[PDB]
């Protein structure tokens, strides 16, 4: 199972609820994290076990309340962070520049939900982060962005 370290999830981590859309926090929140478009951004998680496979899908709907909100015109998931295998437990952090995505609507002031998709042998697990993209972001502490060796 896993937790979002940054950007923060919609609500509290509940292990059993990770099998549901957005970890059962199905409605969008209004307390969004500002997320930079200048390439200083990242997504940081912590896993209790490894190996696991992780990626992220993205919705540019303000009201990202359903699976379909994360799908493109051709019915595929809008992949924000490509799936990869991770062989260490503890922290795992990937840089993320939304400017890299072939998606309409990525600009300053745009709202989005990043939904992390994880499988570690104990189900298909999900957590969601509601963000607002900003050209830049000031107080960003990149110190939580590390990969562990555990
Ligand atoms: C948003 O507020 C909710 C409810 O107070 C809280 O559980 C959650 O952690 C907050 N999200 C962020 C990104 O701080
Ligand atoms: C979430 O939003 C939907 C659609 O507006 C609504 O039917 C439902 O009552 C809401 N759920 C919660 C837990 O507030
Ligand atoms: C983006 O989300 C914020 C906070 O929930 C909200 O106040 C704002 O209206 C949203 N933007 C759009 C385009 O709906
Ligand atoms: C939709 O996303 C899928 C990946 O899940 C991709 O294969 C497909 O090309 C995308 N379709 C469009 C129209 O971008
Ligand atoms: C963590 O490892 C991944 C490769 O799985 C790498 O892309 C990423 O940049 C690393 N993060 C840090 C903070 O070194
Ligand atoms: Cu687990």
């Amino acid at each position: 199972h896993f937790q979002l370290q940054w950007p923060g999830a919609r609500g509290a981590f509940v292990a059993n609820d990770e099998v549901y859309f957005c970890g059962a926090h199905n409605n969008v929140t209004t307390n969004r994290t500002d997320f930079p478009l200048d390439g200083s951004g990242f997504v940081s998680i912590k896993s209790g076990h490894a190996p696991y496979t992780v990626g992220a899908i993205i919705s540019l709907e303000t009201d990202a309340d359903a699976w379909e909100d994360f799908k493109n015109s051709s019915g595929g998931d809008q992949i924000a962070i490509a799936y990869r295998q991770v062989d260490n437990s503890g922290t795992y952090c990937v840089p993320f520049n939304p400017s890299s995505l072939n998606i309409a609507g990525i600009q300053d002031g745009a709202n989005a939900t990043i939904q992390v998709v994880y499988t570690g042998g104990d189900g298909n697990l999900y957590q969601c982060a509601d963000v607002t993209f900003r050209t830049t972001v000031a107080n960003l502490n990149s110190s939580v962005c590390t990969n562990s060796t555990h």
